[PDB]
This record gives structure tokens, sequence and C-alpha cells, in this order.
């Protein structure tokens, strides 16, 4: 293996693993990405399923913590943040009321943005029958998810606590992947405040290089 | 309008608010079910969006925390299990590594079970045209979720800590609902560990009470 504190197993095409990569980079935590070859169904391999019985990437092993294994990308984020962000540069303090709001937005991301964007992708590209009513249903719902973000981000700087947190960050990877799936999408034209919020973050070198590494791999 | 500690807004045919209802029951907390009618599109009214900008049930108001507002059913559950369950009857210690294994499972529930269960129900009843293949896709997926739980509960009686936790509890309402959207489905024969695990919890009068009330308000 390596000497890194974290082993982060991802599918290169996925939004989820790179989101943990962002959070890792923001926190100056050492980590080593291990590609899972989903094309070969390595994610359904017994080796991988010892890490995550769900058999879907990502999974994280914290070697700096007794080789502690954990999956579900949102929880990976929370774990890494609650534990290693002592000075709370990009997280709300545990136990405080803001922490649970932060948590709400992370659920909005993982339950609301994730699954729905994914269905839109599914029916655009991968579903075995071309169904416009289904593609339409999730196109609509992805737009609706921008509107929800715009509803807040046009009134406040960040999702929670007057600063950029892991809650804001969670949304970046999918938000950037989803645009190809939307008809003539003009992000700053259609959702001005959410666009600025997305680009501000994606501009950060701690988020720029991981996503740059993603881009090189996908080509 | 009332004098209980919580104002739980939910829609009756939804798994989510009842998931929070169970926990409020388990924690010996008073609360007032405020019905928000989805058939009436009441989740999209100015007043409920003042509480949840996503315009989706459920949402929580803690009158013991100065009318605190929070949504995302799993984020709500996490708030009250953390702020109240001090004896830790049905929670892990906030700060322990078990806590984040318990969070992982709630995310699997929130992101994995809910959305795919939800899309099964949708293409069966509410989608504007009838698509066997879409119905077939979420059936498959829903069954897959069961095999994930089963792979786990056949080797340990609980998800985390050797105790019943909000991790386990949060699967209950969706698991009881989905069974009728599967053809020729025999829970025990198909997923024996999960079957027993589910039913067990569903016996608990803590759990059995609000779920009984969901039955009447659905007659
Ligand atoms: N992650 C969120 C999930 C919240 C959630 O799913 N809320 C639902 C509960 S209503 S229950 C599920 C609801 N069903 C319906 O809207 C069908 C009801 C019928 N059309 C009628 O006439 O009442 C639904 O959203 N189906 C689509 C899907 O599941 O993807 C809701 O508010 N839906 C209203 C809306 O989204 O506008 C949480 O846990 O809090």
């Amino acid at each position: 293996s390596h000497d890194k504190q974290f082993s982060l197993f991802l599918h290169k095409a996925s939004a989820h693993g790179w989101k943990v990569a962002f959070v890792l980079e923001e926190l100056s935590l050492s980590y080593e990405i291990v590609l899972v070859d989903v094309a070969k169904n390595e994610q359904k391999s017994p080796e991988f399923m010892k890490l995550n019985p769900n058999g879907r990437t990502p999974a994280l092993i914290d070697h700096g913590n007794s080789d502690f294994v954990i999956w579900e990308s949102n929880a990976m984020v929370q774990y890494v943040a609650d534990k290693y962000d002592t000075e709370r540069k990009i997280s709300m303090a545990p136990g405080t009321d803001d922490f649970y709001i932060q948590l709400q937005w992370q659920y909005f991301q993982g339950t609301g943005q994730g699954p729905y964007f994914g269905q839109l992708v599914w029916f655009t590209l991968y579903h075995e029958e071309k169904i416009p009513s289904a593609v339409t249903r999730y196109k609509e719902e992805a737009l609706r998810v921008f509107s929800v973000l715009e509803r807040v981000l046009s009134n406040q700087e960040w999702l929670v606590g007057g600063k950029m947190t892991i809650a804001d960050i969670s949304f970046v990877s999918w938000n950037d992947m989803i645009v190809h799936f939307l008809d003539n999408f003009d992000f700053e034209k259609e959702f001005p405040a959410t666009a600025a919020w997305h680009y501000k973050m994606l501009k950060r070198p701690t988020i720029k290089r991981p996503w740059d590494e993603r881009r090189k791999l996908m080509s």
C-alpha cells in the first residue's frame, strides 16, 4: 500500500468519492485514492464488500485510526470533519444547533440531490428503453433542486453558519456533472446565486486539483 | 395550538414523518402531529416553505429549543436522539466511532432505501404513464436493498453497538410499506434475518403506537 492516513476507494465516474477527496484536501489530510474498477464489477467483489456490504463506492479506511472502515460518502465526510477539523475551518461545531442544520443540508444532498440527478442520468443514458416522460420527470426535479438552493443562497452567503462548510461542498461534484444532462443549461442565467456559490468553491485549489485529477482519468 | 414539546409536520402516507414519530415515542417526548396534505399540494404553500425550502414533509419544531426548525427526517431523528436520549437507550455515544457507523446506516436508509422505494411506489401508482421496465427497475433495486441488510443481520442482530438504535428503527416504516409493491413476496422466506429484525421492532408499543395511528389515518 502507501503511507497515507486515509485509503479512499472510489469509482472515478462517481460524484461521491471526489466529494470526500475535496473535504480531505480542505483539511490537509493525507490520502491515497484506490480506483475501484466498476466496469469489472469490482465494487461487487467480496474483497470490496468486506468494506461496504452495500457494494457501492466510496469507502474510506482511516489508517490513522486503527484501520477504521466507513462508507456512505456523506458519513465519510462527517467523520473526517467532526474528528479532524479541530479549528472548524469548514465545519460547524458538534453539539451546537448549527451542526444539525449543516447535517440537514448534507441529507438534502445525499437523499435529495444525489438520487434524483442519478435517475436523470440513468434514463438519459443507461435505461434500456428511451422514455421521455421519465427523462422529463428527473430533468424537472434537478431544476427544482437548483431552485431550492437558489431560494436560500440568494439570501445568505452559505448554507449554514456564515461560512463555507462541508454542507456547501457536498453539492459541488454532482452540480458540475449534471449540467450535460440539462437542456441548454445556462447556470448563471437560470440560477445566479447558486452558480456563484458553485464556482467560488470549484475555484479553490483544494477542490480544483482533485477534480482536475478526475478529469484526466475520465479521458 | 398545543402544549407538547414538538410540532411534527408530516404527510400520512409517507414513511418519513412516522420514522420521526417512532423516535419521539421511543424517547418519551410529547409532540403534535400537524398533517400537511400532499394530495392538496400543501407542501408547496408559502407557510410550509417558511419551514422547509425543499417543500417536502416532514419538518420539526422544538419548542424546548426556542421553536428550533429542522427538516430531513434522518437529520431530525439525529437531532433528538443526540440532544435528548441521554441514557443512550437507542443511540450510540456522540463522539464515538460507533456513532459514525450509526450515521452511515442512516445515510444508507436516507439515500439508498427511501429514494428507490419511493421511485417504485411512484411508477406503480402516480407516474403519468405505465412503464413495466421502470417498475421492474426499482423492484429489483428494492430487493437489492433487502439483500444488503440480510447480509448484515444474519451475522449480527443489530446494525451498530449490539443494541437497537435509530439506525435500525429508521428502516421500519419504509420496510413495512414496500412489501405490497413486490409481487409474490414472502419476507421471511426471502429475507429471514431482516424479516425477524423488522417485525421485532414493529412489535414495540413505542413503535406500534404511531404506526397504528397511520393505519387509521389511511383507512
Ligand atoms: N429526504 C426527505 C424525504 C422527504 C419526502 O420524500 N417527502 C415527501 C413525502 S410525501 S409521500 C411521497 C410523495 N408521494 C406523492 O406525492 C404522491 C401522493 C399523490 N400524488 C397524492 O395525490 O397525494 C412523493 O414525493 N413522491 C415522489 C417521490 O417519492 O419521488 C413529499 O413531501 N412529497 C411531496 C413533494 O415532493 O412534492 C426526508 O427524509 O425528509
